[PDB]
DNA sequence: CAAACACACCAAACACAAGAGCTAATTGACTGGCCGTTATCGATGTATATATCTGACACGTGCCTGGAGACTAGGGAGTAATCCCCTTGGC
């Protein structure tokens, strides 16, 4: 989830995969709906426990 | 005249002002009265240090008594002769 949620589209389920560096990751095309841009935002991650 | 409701106006409040995310730094109560502990000032000593006076011992000076010195007066102690009393000695 990107921290502004103004529509549906802004909190999608994803399947996780672990990479050395430390920064979130997401292809490109799932930009849009977050209306991430990659210069420095900040996208918050929740997990459920069932 | 008094009471009903309606309208325009004035006066008084309520609540809202996107989602959030990170970092920094300024504020760290205070006079006063009073009780409770404790430090200090004060008296009332008894122990020890020092000063004055009295007592015993020491060195020194002294007043007094008796002893000692030089010199004197004049007579006590004492040679040298004599008598003859009396003792020792004898048959
Ligand atoms: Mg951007």
């Amino acid at each position: 989830n990107r921290q502004p949620t103004l529509h549906k589209m802004s909190m999608m389920g994803h399947r996780v995969r672990i990479l050395p560096w430390s920064t979130f990751r997401l292809n490109l095309s799932v930009t849009t709906p977050y209306n991430a841009d990659f210069d420095g935002d900040e996208m918050n991650l929740h997990l459920p426990q069932s």
